[PDB]
């Protein structure tokens, strides 16, 4: 049985955490360093919280071509834009005006009902179709149709944040670890009792699975799931209204956590119905919980059945 040291702090307006095991104190406490450095950069480029971060330079400019980009926003914005189309438009980076519409932006409350034909109109102003990346050798662009498109990569960025610090690791010479940003997660190796890590779901009791060699990532509607006095607050990038469906839990397991992340957003908003179509014909790995009025019920794939030990 050896230590496993665990660091955390704040990152994206959440929390990060890193176990390692084996590791001696001034390695951990450098590490520590390294990782906050890391995510402060990662929070700089993709936050719309910072008003100077890269992607806000980006939605604040007018330019109709193409705008220079690192290769992490290309390749995010990339995964984003075709997990969207496989999730038929649920999966939606450019939603974000819809969702200030409603006020249920995480940073603001009260403004009226929107009205559908205000609904409507604002659709014109998003869409999946109205963003393009470009890569080439030495650099690489994002490029949008209409200067008042929105990305907003906020459901995608945990994911990310946790498959970047896995490439931290290796680059400090650490083999085995469980990292996590937010509801995002990367195991690799042993823990400290020389077994894999410990990565539980909530089944309302914990199920334990081994996701070791892969990141996982959970997405939900929370406002429903603690009573249904109240709609949901995710908008339907389709309709521009809140969901209506029983779904309130996802969890996706896959090979990173970017992946994992882009999809549980998706199947989130599609619903149990649609949502099992996608992960049959994806192959998903995929742990869903749906609430029917007082009675929890919960469904998993034959991929994420392999997962649990
Ligand atoms: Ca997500
Ligand atoms: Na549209």
């Amino acid at each position: 049985a050896t230590e496993v040291t665990v660091l955390e702090g704040k990152t994206m307006g959440t929390f990060w955490r890193a176990s390692i095991p084996g590791i001696d104190a001034k390695r951990s406490a450098e590490l520590k360093e390294k990782i906050q450095t890391q995510l402060d950069a990662d929070d700089q480029l993709l936050s719309t919280y910072k008003k100077d971060s890269a992607l806000m330079r980006f939605n604040d400019s007018q330019s109709l071509s193409p705008w220079p980009v690192s290769e992490a926003m290309a390749d995010i914005v990339t995964t984003s834009l075709r997990i969207g189309a496989k999730t038929d438009g649920a999966m939606d980076i450019t939603v974000g005006p819809l969702v200030n519409l409603w006020g249920f932006g995480p940073e603001q409350q009260p403004v009226q009902i929107p009205s559908q034909e205000q609904i409507d109109a604002m659709k014109a102003k998003t869409g999946l179709q109205h963003l393009t990346v470009i890569n080439q050798s030495h650099q690489q662009y994002l490029q949008k149709d209409l200067p008042d498109l929105y990305v907003d990569l906020s459901t995608v960025g945990e994911g990310y944040a946790a498959d970047h610090l896995a490439r931290l690791m290796e680059q400090e010479g650490i083999s085995r670890y469980l990292v996590s940003v937010g509801g995002a997660l990367n195991s690799r190796g042993m823990n400290g009792e020389g077994l894999p890590w410990r990565v539980a779901i909530q089944k309302p009791v914990q199920a334990v699975v081994d996701i070791n060699g892969h990141g996982i990532s959970t997405s939900g509607s929370y406002r429903n799931y603690y009573e249904g006095k109240r709609l949901s607050h995710v908008i339907d990038p389709q309709t521009g209204r809140p969901i209506e469906h029983n779904l309130v839990s996802v969890t996706v397991i896959a090979p990173t956590a970017l992946e994992a992340d882009a999809w549980d957003t998706g199947l989130m908003v599609l619903g149990p119905e649609k949502a099992k179509e996608v992960v049959r014909r994806e192959g998903l790995a995929v742990y869903m919980i749906t609430k029917e009025g007082d009675s929890f019920k919960t469904w998993m794939s034959p991929q994420f059945k392999s997962f649990l030990v």
